[PDB]
């Protein structure tokens, strides 16, 4: 048994794959619950755990990080993946552990950071870490959140909500916003996040829904762009992904729209 996200095709990733652009030599840090390196489909280049109770980043006791990693790889097959364990088995983590995982990514010369995580409040320490990663040349991508709507108020969670961080919302197979997808002015792009079939611990596969599922489609898109245009800065990658979107509806709901990697890559 095996599956691939339908989101691979929807973002126009196969068009770059056929041209020989598969994310080669790009360093992607998945800052999540760890990654089950033992999966036949997953290749992990390295990593680190900052969860005092779970020392092994190569062990995923939750399943979240393994599912997210598999999405990164389905989009950009040649990318060097790094397991940055900041959340435990329950899917929770301390802000300081998240910070230490961002700092690890900066020191270790990561190209792309994926953060399929969020909370309702931010910290000064958290915005300095994400802004330092952007100052250092890093492409920082995060899930917008699964908060739905609250009238006219933004429901985007942190670190997604910070301007330096690419906030990714969720669409289904028909380009429609998922009911759970967070809204607001801080929402940047849309990616497929409804019933994403990816890898799970102990040679398994299954479907998950969330903004957490949308995010890695964008981090894998960033890796594809960098494999074709090695000289391009994080700002240039961001601009290209944002400026080449398939426009869907109001910006409050959909941001700039759906990412189009074939367009973005020029």
């Amino acid at each position: 048994a095996k599956c691939v996200s339908y989101g691979v095709s929807q973002i126009k990733a196969p068009a770059l794959h056929s041209q020989g652009y598969t994310g080669s030599n790009v360093k992607v840090a998945v800052i999540d619950s760890g990654i089950d390196s033992s999966h036949p489909d997953l290749n992990v280049a390295g990593g680190a755990s900052f969860v005092p109770s779970e020392t092994n980043p190569f062990q995923d006791n939750n399943s979240h990080g393994t599912h997210v990693a598999g999405t990164v790889l389905a989009v950009a097959p040649s990318a060097s993946l790094y397991a940055v364990k900041v959340l435990g088995a329950d899917g929770s983590g301390q802000y300081s552990w998240i910070i230490n995982g961002i700092e690890w990514a900066i020191a270790n010369n990561m190209d792309v950071i994926n953060m399929s995580l969020g909370g309702p409040s931010g910290s000064a320490a958290l915005k300095a870490a994400v802004d330092k990663a952007v100052a250092s040349g890093v492409v920082v991508v995060a899930a917008a959140g699964n908060e739905g709507t609250s009238g006219s108020s933004s429901t985007v969670g942190y670190p997604g909500k910070y301007p330096s961080v690419i906030a990714v919302g969720a669409v289904d197979s028909s380009n429609q916003r998922a009911s759970f997808s967070s809204v607001g002015p801080e929402l940047d792009v849309m990616a497929p996040g409804v019933s994403i079939c990816s890898t799970l611990p102990g040679n398994k596969y299954g479907a998950k829904s969330g903004t957490s599922m949308a995010s890695p489609h964008v981090a894998g898109a960033a890796a594809l762009i960098l494999s074709k245009h090695p000289n391009w800065t994080n700002t240039q990658v961001r601009s290209s992904l944002e400026n080449t979107t398939t426009k869907l509806g109001d910006s409050f709901y959909y941001g700039k729209g759906l990412i189009n990697v074939e367009a973005a890559a020029q």
